[PDB]
């Protein structure tokens, strides 16, 4: 029923992203064929595989499950099976902080980082594990407001269990990845958790490049290390408590929330509603 897009009225407009084995383009929805259409978001596969098109269609009835002011809009499908979206004109947090760093002050990263815990809340609310909170994956909607902009990892937990064990083929973005999900497999929402931690370090660190997760990591493990052995060292170094610096200019009140993130006992991490708390209380106290 979702006003079903017909394929031939999209116009596309240019790429915004790549996955992971999906693409999201900008284009114009034009039915009328005037130039009158409103520009929204397409996601598709790019290698259309039938295993990764039964993911795809569980993705597209989680966003469609999902109604919240910090979470992208579902607008629709078309169908060679494409999931239509808002288009938010900022683009990704990643590439706004990036250019616009010297725009955007602290108080502005914690309201960003409040509506986030308010999204991933609502998420956990359905059961649903995010596994892939990054802030390539949040969507800046305008100056004041932010919205988690893609759920192609997600996934619903079993009834019966507070996590759900999952390995994926290829490549995984092991340096947000919390312990027991790099060595058991298992994402509860302790380990979204531990990955929001890493949203945050990646926030005040501004997105500056050498001091990204990666290359923090790879510089306390050493870069002789070689790929496989990676996550063997990486798993090592959290268990003797290595840890992402507090980045610079950073409170320590904001770092401790980042630190008590990465709590190798996963049920010491704090609940996402306690961070929502925590975050936008250090705000009103950072007014006066
Ligand atoms: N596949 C995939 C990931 C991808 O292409 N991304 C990551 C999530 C956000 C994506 N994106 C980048 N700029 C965007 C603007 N509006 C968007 N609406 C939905 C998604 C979306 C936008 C880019």
């Amino acid at each position: 029923d979702p006003t079903q897009f017909e394929e031939r009225h999209l116009k596309f407009l240019r790429q915004l992203g790549k996955g992971n084995f999906g693409s999201v383009e900008m284009c114009r929805y034009d039915p009328l064929q005037d130039n009158t259409g409103e520009v929204v978001a397409v996601k598709k596969l790019q290698h259309s595989t039938e295993e990764h098109l039964r993911d795809f269609e569980r993705e597209i009835e989680i966003l469609k499950s999902l109604q919240h002011d910090n979470i992208v809009k579902y607008k629709g499908v078309c169908y060679n099976l494409k999931l239509i979206m808002e288009f938010l004109p900022y683009g990704s947090l990643r590439e706004y902080l990036q250019k616009h760093k010297e725009r955007i002050d602290h108080i502005k990263l914690l309201q960003y980082t409040s509506q986030i815990c308010k999204g991933m809340e609502y998420l956990g609310t359905k059961r649903y594990i995010h596994r892939d909170l990054a802030t390539r994956n949040i969507l800046v909607e305008n100056e004041n407001r932010v919205k988690i902009g893609d759920f192609g990892l997600t996934k619903v937990l079993p009834q019966d269990k507070e996590y759900y064990k999952v390995k994926e083929p290829g490549e995984s973005p092991i340096f947000w990845y919390a312990p027991e999900s790099l060595t058991e497999s298992k994402f509860s929402v302790a380990s979204d958790v531990w990955s929001f931690g890493v949203v945050l370090y990646e926030l005040f660190t501004y997105i500056e490049k050498s001091k990204s997760p990666p290359a923090e990591f790879m510089r306390m493990i050493g870069n002789d290390k070689q790929g496989q052995m990676i996550v063997f060292h990486l798993i090592e170094l959290l268990k003797n408590n290595g840890r992402l610096p507090r980045p610079d200019g950073c409170p320590d009140e904001i770092y401790m929330i980042m630190t008590e993130c990465w709590n190798n006992n996963v049920n010491q991490r704090p609940s996402f509603r306690d961070l929502a708390l925590r975050v936008d209380q250090i705000r009103d106290n950072m007014a006066g």
